[PDB]
């Protein structure tokens, strides 16, 4: 890691991306992604823009290598779609199940 | 638990009605599972008896494997994260800086 202090929780921000899609994706999404931020202390060669290309690439990919059940980065509208899929699976296996029998 | 895990099913073309659902789908389906874990016919399951608890299990038992956040994210998150953690450290700049400054 390094000298890299992990910035106090803050509040998340406000996007107006450019589609319907991203707007409502990241309605839906944003509580899965990092509330707080991993950067370098100040100094006298800190550059905003040194700052935050550090910043950026850390806080993410700390987050990536971070383990958590496949389950709690579901939505409401995963749970749609997955027992959709799973649903018309099982029907297959089913009738499979009972062809034979 | 008694049930027994079959083979990889194909995972389906599914059109839902909106646009949203229907991008959303076409990125993450790769997501949910692709075979299922169910009870064999001994005797006693019905269509719904036994549909309804396959389907049960096989999410709850989903949910659960364990796996990493990264591994996760789509081409969507990747690309959307790091915009979201942009503004996210240049606010963490200007409470750093300000302080740096007194």
């Amino acid at each position: 890691l390094g000298g890299y202090v992990l910035g106090s929780a803050m509040s998340r921000p406000i996007i107006h991306f450019g589609s319907d899609y991203e707007d409502r994706y990241y309605r839906e999404n944003m509580h899965r992604y990092p509330n707080q931020v991993y950067y370098r202390p100040m100094d006298e060669y800190s550059n905003q823009n040194n700052f935050v290309h550090d910043c950026v690439n850390i806080t993410i990919k700390q987050h990536t290598v971070t383990t958590t059940t496949k389950g709690e980065n579901f939505t409401e509208t995963d749970v749609k779609m997955m027992e959709r899929v799973v649903e018309q699976m099982c029907i297959t296996q089913y009738e499979r199940e009972s062809q034979a029998y």
